[PDB]
């Protein structure tokens, strides 16, 4: 049950949010942002630079001070203000979801269903754990107390991507507002809209000024502005493993603010020849294809068995071949177009590098539309470990079906890889799921499924996919910064 | 109660150690270490580079590997092994604490009654943490069992420092083996010999080879290599600011390893004018002396409330004057020298910049001695806060003091610092403790004490003091890759 | 800001709860409820008795079973439920402090500010639990995975008194709901009203029938009755010692159900010589006068050091005799009637006993009106430790103070009880404070403060005061039954 | 490897333990405790009663109390107490194993290699929580610092049973020394000797004076007089059913003392018919055999899906008809004799109403020798729900095996039970595990394995068979009483 869509959403919010106003750029400069499916500029957006930046840090910098509205408040009341937050944007979803297929061009039934309703769950979650990330009461050695504060790390840069505009702004937030930390976003040129408009929604909700500010921009200008700031504490990063090491090199020659990195991934997704056939061949369309195959952890390695592999292929094939691509707004629509016209230029590159590598065209391989930046669910069959479509992360409608014998064989070809964002296993067998999901050196290991994220457990990557970790408990910890208080009393008893 | 020294103890270990083996530097070239006290070269050492760091983490990484002796290990008998170290270091305690003192220069007596202590309750602590820090069972959404394992980050470089060789080397060691990381350790080229001679304990204990291997060499060298290496997961870095800066820059330019820094600090000492005298005045030549000074957080700026200034400096300046300087291995010394040449006269041009800029010289000042590196204990009055003295770590015997009129006004100077490690309240008042405590921007505050560490208890810094914490629950954190596993279940009930 | 209450609120619900339907008892017997301002009956409420408690179980056994509703139903949506159930309460706001009023004698404004406030407070913190007490993965000795899993103890009865029936209500509905279980809640028959219309509210909240059955009636019958239940796995009871030992004793006698209790106290509130006399009195005040004295942790052992002893208690008598007495939906009253006549007369009762063994009787001691049950603050001076009135609890307008001379001392006097529900201590020392914390044998102890309760902190008695602790995260603790899973797997790695 | 028994261990302690010396009892009276295998007296042991339990608990409460040796030393110190107490009890591993044979009846080898094994994982286990049991700092509403105290809840009353007379102690012991607390134990009747040896190394390894006290003798005497005790504040115990409602009512008939018990179960064994064939009949048959039957969590129903039936019970009798039962010291001995006469008896009595009520006797069924409690491994077929066989819990070698056919009735079959301490099921389906783990009514479910025990994973069961859990964390929560300081503060901020 979907509500219509507005197909063309009007804009409300397409400037700087800071101290829970609006503000052009000091330049005056403003920046295009295009709607996907059509190639069309949607409107234009104040294009936050430096200057922007510094001013956000000094709002967000004035919020955390000692004795200020938004430190004095409960911790309890900080998780009323997230609820508040989650029933606004709720009120607004209907918009929302279409505000963000316009802007984005992933289908609005999805946007709606899926994206709106982990964001809402997401900012509900944290909201319950406002007051309940307890410091602890230590028995140390000696006549003394020692006793731990959570306090918040402070000022936060958070700069996101565009694959996910809400659902990534919602899993900063949430954390952060959590614990009590002030925010200075900076959310993807490709994508400002949806985040832009939230934040009216985050001063309708009651939130004192300068908790959250937002600066839409570029990256080398307003996101290494907030990198390399000398007052920001901490920094969370997705997108680019390049970026991220950009991110780590600026945290390191400024302040040392601390760092914690979500990067893509080159998924393994093994089918055991005992898995139900059905449900893996659907299981692994969607593992890649969902979202345009802008994922971060797409299932981009498809392992599966020799005994089952043709048959296997076969489905896949027949899979990708009835995917409907199409105008986002349609309610038919499968899949809509990349991002803009960059990921699409890249994606193009590298499925001529599969062809002229070897890798066997089983479907696809071209230009969807004439408009916009649509293409067609590609299929690669036979494909070699050594090949650049297996290492590389593509993010796009490109899959790889790779051929294994043994389990020992599968799991040393699927940890061979920079990557470790996510894996997944399908198998009945108890035992082969066990070793599996101990052995993969992944994030997150799916077992006879894919994708399925819960605001309650964590996800991060293993080596080059990242640090540290977001959702769940887990997701707090770099939000705060520990204090231990030790004092010194007349005779310590247990 | 302590045992008589060997002043002289023989050295049996001074090569790298890689596999449970000894080895030359592949270059064969070696560096001399020696003894602050006479400033007479001790013995070669092994001049490890790159090349010997590559050999250590290739060991490392194939003492990892899935399904070896020390992966198959249960995690209880990794705490076995932890107290078996634990059992060798204590039964080598005499000697282990003069080869402290005779490499480092603290006196032999604070060696084994403190340094060795602390080593052993480190140790001892950690042991127990092996089997006890559990991952998490979630109730996510939908038909799903989630789970995470909390597994080792893998390979982890560790750069140590000078002033507590064997006790910053069990800091590192506890909570990276009982968590069942693998270790590639570059210690301080100023005092080399008592973590190799731990590193023979470490074989004897039972150890599996190269689950510790120990680099012996220079920072730009040995160090850079291990910050840098494409094989390393991890790097734990104690030392100077600026390292801590190229270390987390040479970790964003290579692989994203996961960086904890523990750096300096110019931590406040804050006495009210309620503090108990003498209590405070002892309590803060220990805070700023101990250890000749060498300490991250030595209370290097004691703010003492204006009506009790007088009295508080007077008795400040006795105890310098008749605080012993000398051989460390006299029972009668308190003070020994620093730890070489470099920072004997850096804190001799520290005491120089001192006097120019207006503080008032009160006692010492000057060289106590004309062989080995001594330093007379210094002490500074009415030292305003613009002061060089007031802002660098001087890292010796050298005391500020400052003269403050309330409370609001101690909170902002203490803070105004880009530094916020540790500091430190002496009030009876339950309000101003309590007031205080909180305010402070500080790793860790000390109410009626100072330098009071509890392997139960965290410690790290605020700001540009470090990121991260170490001892406590808190220092297995940074040992630990969390893997999120959910599994598709028939039908979920609570 | 309190709205202007309707002194004669309307009465909807006044039946058994079960299966969200109201039923008559089988017997059709009834029951009447007194307004204890003026003595007069509210209205019948159906009297339920054995067979009822029976319904009730089988009801609440059915909606706990695998594959129901309230089994399957995702852990975070429990919370979305609690949430729901907060806001209708907060809806009805106005209309339930009225309630309250009427059947409990709480002044409205109290009932509202208060009483209300808690609830909902309580409510929305238990809701952010629900999908975050998290069960664990385990490192077990040999090839074999390990975990528990956090499962609903079951059907739960929830035995309440009558001091604060809807605070009472949502601490036990709070972290049963939270944590999935099923509950046959025995409301007193003293205020058994709120309770029912609440009961309103988590049906139209959308609670799955069966999951939350409220059985009015005497305690010997309905109460009773759920306490040897074959059927009911765990009972939570508040109320007297005297059938807190009936319960632990029914639950041995019948299935060997899980049992906690919250009894009364006779709690310390000790002022030293130090403390702030303005503060200290007021909260003294309150501390023992506050709900009409029905406080289970009332401060009804005023210890004061000799020094202040006159003077704190002349300023204590000033207030007792400043303290309004008088209709409950008065704004301006402070006090309103104990709940009923039986209170009434065991009050006096104790009045009386405390004058003939030579307590020194300063002011009030009688009736304060003609109708309804309104007692006079009365504070009695020179009280001994061996006095009736400093041993029992009266729960009523009735303050004791007692002189002591040293800190030694009156430790030794405050825990010199067989309670040890909670306590106080009043004084600007550090020291005095952890040493007097650190010393007392009660289960929360409150510093320069009295009363203050939060969801966040647990509460509970020491000795006969109690076992278990209410709110918090350890509130959660007897709601959950753990259940280790233990797997063998091919080969455990670290 | 085990070490050759000495057949006939010296006794060195028969006496009551109390303030570390060794005391007749206060009437003179001793009991004599047999040889199971020969039926012949050790020795006399000083039988405890009311009086001799009173003079405990005061040993026990005065070292319980505040500035106390035991209350003042290190929690970390408490840890190395625990480790040295391990230390000994391993000096003296073969004499103790031998100790336990002699007393108990059970094989030597078995109580070398996994009695003894076990006794110093646990004591080990816990040693490490010592100092690791952590209180909170809780976020609350208003202008406060609140925080909790995990303290001992006192004086502890451990009474336990006589088939892991060693095990049971140190699971007792461990966690209740690790935080702080007291015992008064009362060790069965029939296994006192190994206990009252290890209190020899508890003085010896250096606990002070009272911390552990030792009370040999009867049930209704000692048992009773420590469960009823004024000055006992919890009570575990481990036993009967029928005892453990004795020990409940006592508790609340007296002062409200703690109570966890562990009682016996009639544990499900579910084979499907995908499960390992070898595998399972071995395990099965450890599931009810080991320890001559005697276990509380015995696999006492051994479910057979319907197509594997008649080749699992072949095997099973095969096995059965092959075990070895004879002299305990003997290593080709697999089965001793039972603890005592009345054990013997009743077990006889099982057999015989098997028998009567249409079992099919397949193997054994009565005496396996002309002295001593031996009786011959029985195994039961084709029996029924309702046969008493299946539904009391024989503590003998007495294995039934039912028949079932689908998973859904096995579930309701294992379930209808008044016990649900452990449970177990064999199958190679990843779903089907699932599915039953979850479906269970039981504290521990072990798949494709039985009686795997750790000291890091809880164990206790669910309905009739106990409340409360021991082993790994969990076991910590019943030892601990929770102290809520809740402190006003100038101004609170996050
Ligand atoms: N859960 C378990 O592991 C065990 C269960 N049992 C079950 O209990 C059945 C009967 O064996 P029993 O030796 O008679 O067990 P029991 O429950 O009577 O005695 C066990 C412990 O409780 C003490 N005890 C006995 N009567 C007591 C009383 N009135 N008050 C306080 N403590 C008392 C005993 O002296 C011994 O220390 C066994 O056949 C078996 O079914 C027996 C041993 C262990
Ligand atoms: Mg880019
Ligand atoms: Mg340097
Ligand atoms: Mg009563
Ligand atoms: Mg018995
Ligand atoms: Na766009
Ligand atoms: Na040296
Ligand atoms: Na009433
Ligand atoms: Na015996």
């Amino acid at each position: 049950a979907v509500p219509a869509p507005n197909q063309q959403p009007e804009v409300f919010c397409n400037q700087i949010f800071i101290n829970n106003e609006w503000h052009d750029a000091v330049s005056r400069k403003t920046f295009p942002t295009v709607n996907p499916s059509t190639g069309e500029v949607i409107c234009q957006v104040a294009e936050g630079d430096k200057e922007d930046v510094d001013k956000a840090v000094k709002a967000a910098r004035a919020a955390f001070q000692l004795g200020s509205p938004w430190r004095r408040m409960d911790a309890s009341h900080r998780g009323r203000l997230l609820n508040r937050l989650a029933d606004l944007i709720e009120r607004d979803r209907t918009y929302l979801a279409a505000l963000e297929t316009l802007d984005n061009g992933k289908p609005y039934v999805i946007s709606y269903l899926v994206d709106l309703d982990m964001v809402l769950k997401c900012l509900r979650y944290y909201a319950g754990w406002a007051d309940k990330y307890h410091g602890k009461t230590i028995p140390i050695d000696g006549d003394f107390f020692s006793y731990t504060r959570h306090e918040p790390v402070g000022v936060c840069g958070q700069i996101i991507p565009w694959n996910f505009p809400l659902l990534m702004q919602a899993w900063k937030l949430g954390p952060a507002l959590a614990t009590g930390n002030v925010v200075v976003m900076k959310v993807a040129e490709q994508t400002p809209l949806t985040a832009l408009y939230v934040a009216n929604l985050i001063k309708e909700a009651g939130f004192p000024p300068g908790v959250v500010n937002i600066v839409p921009g570029f990256g080398p200008t307003a996101g290494a502005a907030i990198a390399s700031h000398e007052d920001v504490d901490k920094v969370a990063f997705t997108g680019s493993t390049e970026i991220g090491r950009v991110i780590q090199v600026a945290a390191g020659s400024s302040n040392l603010k601390r760092v914690t990195l979500e990067l893509g991934g080159k998924s393994p997704n093994i089918i055991m020849s005992d898995a139900d056939m059905d449900w893996a061949v659907e299981q692994a369309h969607f593992a890649l294809f969902f979202n345009q195959g802008q994922c971060c952890c797409a299932g981009s390695r498809t392992f599966v068995q020799e005994d089952i592999y043709d048959e296997f292929v076969e489905r896949s094939v027949a899979r990708a071949k009835s995917r409907v691509v199409g105008n986002p707004f349609d309610s038919k629509t499968e899949q809509g177009p990349q991002v803009d016209e960059t990921q699409f230029k890249k994606i193009l590159g590298y499925i001529n590098t599969g062809k002229q590598e070897g890798a066997k065209l089983l479907c696809g391989g071209g230009i969807a539309a004439d408009r916009g930046y649509f293409i067609q669910p590609t299929v690669f069959g036979d494909v070699q470990d050594g090949m650049t479509i297996a290492k590389e992360e593509i993010f796009g409608p490109v899959m790889q079906i790779l051929k294994f014998k043994t389990i020992e064989e599968v799991v040393g070809r699927a940890n061979n890889s920079t990557y470790g964002l996510a894996a997944a296993v399908f198998t009945k067998d108890l035992d082969k799921a066990n070793y599996l999901s101990q052995a993969l050196q992944a994030g997150t290991v799916w077992v006879n499924c894919y994708d399925v994220f819960g605001a309650q457990s964590p996800f991060g990557g293993y080596k080059m996919s990242g640090s540290g970790r977001e959702l769940g408990e887990y997701g707090l910890q770099a939000y705060t910064e520990v204090k231990t208080v030790t004092v010194k009393v007349p005779q310590k008893n247990s």
